[PDB]
């Protein structure tokens, strides 16, 4: 649909060079194990990262706008109940998703 093409075109921006600075983070799921964060999978019950998100829009999983912000801005909630708010990838997450809000209200 034409939402979803708005969508896919946010997902194409969100893991492109522009952002990497601060995107990196959530390019892939969180490794807990690698990371030494044994609590994570306690903590999160829903992991989500950008390369599931696009995987499901690949899978034309999602059938609305709607249902591909909520699992964009689960990823950030994710981030934001695990850390700290003064931790770097708060902020990483913070300037993505106010990359991600932005676009996401230019809807047609
Ligand atoms: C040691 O890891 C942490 O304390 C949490 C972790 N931090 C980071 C993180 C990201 C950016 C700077 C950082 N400094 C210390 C940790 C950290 C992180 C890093 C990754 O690299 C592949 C992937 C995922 C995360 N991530 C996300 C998303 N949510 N929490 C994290």
């Amino acid at each position: 649909s034409e939402q979803l093409k708005h969508c896919n075109g946010i997902l194409k921006e969100l893991l492109s060079k522009k952002h990497a600075a601060y995107a990196f983070p959530f390019y892939k799921p969180v490794d807990a194990s690698a990371l030494g964060l044994h609590d994570y999978h306690d903590i999160i019950k829903h992991p989500m990262d950008l390369s599931t998100v696009k995987r499901k829009m690949e899978n034309r999983d999602y059938r609305d706008a709607q249902e591909f912000a909520a699992d964009v801005r689960l990823m950030f909630s994710n981030c934001y109940k695990y850390n700290p708010p003064d931790h770097d990838v708060v902020a990483m997450a913070r300037k993505l998703q106010d990359v991600f809000e932005f676009r996401y209200a230019k809807m047609p």
